[PDB]
């Protein structure tokens, strides 16, 4: 079968694509590595999670890795939840500025931030909170979500 | 039931301890991060596999998250197999000296075709560097 | 008498306090770490100068540090002159907004003419990023 | 006049390049980013100078300036003085495995470190260390010593 494909992974990617959507509808979503850097720095206390994204090439790219090195950090140290993800283009197309795209469509991080408007307490947050403790309990401290797809 | 807990997990954890064994009974195997990075400074050429180790107590290890960063980055862009394990005493059950990073060098071993194989399906799935779940 | 205190590092003082005064009569100027970073990552080839200040304070911010280590290094990779100032409050006596890092963009200008000779005359010594003495 | 050669400035280089030589004639110097690194990870307390040395190019370098941000920032933490230098060859030249060299004579970091073997106290060391504070006192916090040269 897929690798990694368990019914637990399937509904941690389910939750996020649904999280993406819903946090952005409620303009609760920042996008960007230095936008998210700016808020967990400035202020941090209503992020609920962290997702951070990097293709293949990605991975060679020294500066954006040194700030995953400390998005990370920071949210381990004060225990915000966070994935990381291996498909930036999707992340993308699901989020603001996807569906075709002058000048690529990448972003490298996510925060969701809570929306407290008496708003909508989406589930699907529950569910990923969940997914990093499962992940937690097995030492995988770095944990990451599959495409369902 | 036991989250990441796949056939094909457990075949990883098994494989992973037969190849640390395996160089153990040979040179190989360079122990930590600082003597791994120079290794691959100096001579990336020969080295087929890394395995990084970290327990909770080190995510606020700015200085080590750093190699890691750093030792992963590059054995990915010169393809190096890499993996990250999350017990590091379990993992000093099965080697001494302590131990956050370990570079195999100069291979056929079942379990290192094996590692080998379940890299490039991590990759499949765009999860670049894995998690291994080591057995007992 | 005075350590540092010379003719040519006067003149570079009086340079960057009239630059940083021309810009602030001009959009220019993106002030702080996160946002000149982007401006970088975004549109590099615009950009004509860099200021790294930074306060003995500063100096185990492991965050302030390799972000200023991330400037610096993309500055001089693209050939921006980048230059370090050692007192905060003396540069936000010239400008608001407090403050680490000051990108100045899309010139001839006594000042930023004078001060891209300065720049030249520090790499002439090997001194890829000087210290530059504001003056009051 | 060459830019910032001083009086103050020709005598650090000269006190630099005599330390460089005793501290290596009496085998108390270490020569290496990772070697340094580990000997400030495993027992820092008697290293009495530390020297970071990058060329032009190493400025693009990330990996390597993410090292000296690491080894500085150490420094500083833990009041060691630290200057930085730029012509890397130089500095080999003078240390160990200089003149000629089969695979670059390129060392980034030197530690020196106390010799006490009821030996020299070199007092080119405590010119070098008298620079350092005239260079904090000026708000020059990672100061660097020019070839006199």
């Amino acid at each position: 079968t897929v690798p990694e494909s368990t019914a637990r992974m399937q509904g941690a990617g389910k939750a996020l694509h649904e999280l993406l959507l819903s946090a952005q509808r409620q303009g609760c979503l920042t996008a960007g590595v230095y936008e998210s850097a700016k808020v967990l720095n400035v202020d941090p206390d209503n992020v609920a999670f962290c997702v951070l994204a990097a293709g293949e090439e990605d991975e060679g790219d020294i500066a954006l890795q040194i700030h995953f090195t400390l998005i990370q950090a920071f949210c381990c140290e004060n225990d915000i939840d966070i994935v990381r993800v291996g498909d930036v283009q999707r992340l993308a197309a699901i989020v603001g500025a996807g569906e075709e795209a002058g000048a690529p469509g990448d972003l490298h991080c996510i925060l969701i931030s809570n929306p407290n408007e008496d708003a909508w307490k989406d589930p699907a947050l529950e569910k990923l909170s969940l997914f990093c403790e499962e992940s937690r309990s097995v030492n995988d401290w770095v944990p990451s979500i599959t495409l369902p797809e």
